[PDB]
C-alpha cells in the first residue's frame, strides 16, 4: 500500500503545515500537524475542556462506530516550545492520503496549553518520530507510520514541504519526479527517539564550505533552523544590522535587508536554503525589525533541522531495520 497527502502552510510565514487526516467511521477529517520530532497522534476532541477550544475541528469518538476506549490509558506531552497537552486514548481507524491503519491509538485531549487553543488551524498532531517516545501509559503505543510499515510497498515516508506553498507527505514510495539529481542518504541514531543525523558542515552565502560535524534532528514540527551559536553568529555577521535580541528572543535583522543563503552538508552533497526562506517577517505588526529563521540551539540541548531547512529539500525518512535519512535538492 501507499498514501499521498497534501500539506498546506497554516499562514503566510510557513509557521507550520497541516495535513488532512480521516479518523473514525464515518470519517471525521481533522487537519493535523505532522511532526517528525514527536510520537503521539493527539487531537482536539469532544473531551477537550470547552474554554480551551477556539475554532478547531474536534474528534467525537461517540460518533465513530469503530472507536473503542483504550481502557486505563492516559497520555501527557510537553514540547520544546513549552506547549503541552494531555488526555485519554481511543483506538480507531485512521487514514492519510488513502493509506488506512486500523486500531491506531488516537489520543483525545482533555487539556491543551494556550498556544494550541490560540491556533485555530491545527486540530492536533501526528507524530512521526520513533515509537519509543510515545507518551501513552501504562502501555506505550505505536505511531501511524510504525503501524502502517509492514503494509507499505517500501518502509519509508517522505516530506516535501513547500516555501509559501503546499507540499506533500508520501507513505510507502519515493516519487522520483519530486526531486532533482540524486538522493544522498545518511546514518540515523535512534538513541534519543528522533531522526537524529550528522550534517557534514555549512556555508554562508557564496562563502567557503566549513567541514564540521553538526549532530541534529530532522523535525517537521519545528518552524526554524536551530544550530550551534558559532554557526549562527557566522551567518548573521553577514547581514548589516543583525543582532541577537534578548528582549525578542533571538536574532533579528533589518526588514530592509537581503538575506544570504545558507548551505548545509549531507555527506558530500549540499542543500542550499535560499535567503528568503530565512525571513520570518516583522517581530510585531508594522515593525521594521524582522525575525530570523536561523537561531541558536544553545540551551535547547539539541540542534534542530526544522522546516526552514527541510523545505529546501526532498527528505526521505527510511524506516527500514536500520533507519536512514535521505536528502535531495528539488
Amino acid at each position: 500500500s501507499t498514501g499521498s497527502a497534501t500539506t498546506t502552510p497554516i499562514d503566510s510565514l510557513d509557521d507550520a503545515y497541516i495535513t488532512p487526516v480521516q479518523i473514525g467511521t464515518p470519517a471525521q477529517t481533522l487537519n493535523l500537524d505532522f511532526d517528525t520530532g514527536s510520537s503521539d497522534l493527539w487531537v482536539f476532541s469532544s473531551e477537550t475542556t470547552a474554554s480551551e477550544v477556539d475554532g478547531q475541528t474536534i474528534y467525537t469518538p461517540s460518533k465513530s462506530t469503530t472507536a473503542k476506549l483504550l481502557s486505563g490509558a492516559t497520555w501527557s506531552i510537553s514540547y520544546g516550545d513549552g506547549s503541552s497537552s494531555s488526555g485519554d486514548v481511543y483506538t480507531d481507524t485512521v487514514s492519510v492520503g488513502g493509506l488506512t491503519v486500523t486500531g491506531q491509538a488516537v489520543e483525545s485531549a482533555k487539556k491543551v496549553s494556550s498556544s494550541f487553543t490560540e491556533d485555530s488551524t491545527i486540530d492536533g498532531l501526528l507524530g512521526l518520530a520513533f515509537s519509543t517516545l510515545n507518551t501513552v501509559s501504562p502501555t506505550q503505543q505505536k505511531t501511524f507510520f510504525d503501524n502502517a510499515k509492514a503494509s507499505l510497498d517500501s518502509p519509508v515516508f517522505t516530506a516535501d514541504l513547500g516555501y509559501h506553498a503546499p507540499g506533500t507527505y508520501n507513505f510507502g514510495f519515493i516519487d522520483t519526479t519530486a526531486y532533482t539529481g540524486s538522493i544522498t542518504y545518511t546514518a540515523v541514531s535512534t538513541k534519543q527517539g528522533f531522526w537524529e543525523w550528522t550534517s557534514t558542515g555549512y556555508a554562508v552565502g557564496s562563502g567557503t564550505f566549513k567541514s564540521t560535524s553538526i549532530d541534529g534532528i530532522a523535525d517537521t514540527g519545528t518552524t526554524l533552523l536551530y544550530l550551534p551559536a558559532t554557526v549562527v553568529s557566522a551567518y548573521w555577521a553577514q547581514v548589516s544590522g543583525a543582532k541577537s535580541s534578548s528582549s525578542v528572543g533571538g536574532y533579528v535583522f533589518p526588514c530592509s535587508a537581503t538575506l544570504p543563503s545558507f548551505t548545509f552538508g549531507v555527506g558530500s552533497a549540499r542543500i542550499v536554503i535560499p535567503g528568503d526562506y530565512i525571513d520570518f517577517g516583522p517581530i510585531s505588526t508594522g515593525s521594521s525589525s524582522c525575525f530570523g529563521g536561523i537561531q541558536s540551539s544553545a540551551g535547547i540541548g539539541i540542534n534542530i533541522f526544522g522546516d526552514v531547512a527541510l523545505k529546501a529539500a526532498f527528505v526521505v525518512f527510511n524506516g527500514a531495520t536500520t533507519p536512514t535519512l535521505g536528502f535531495a535538492s528539488k
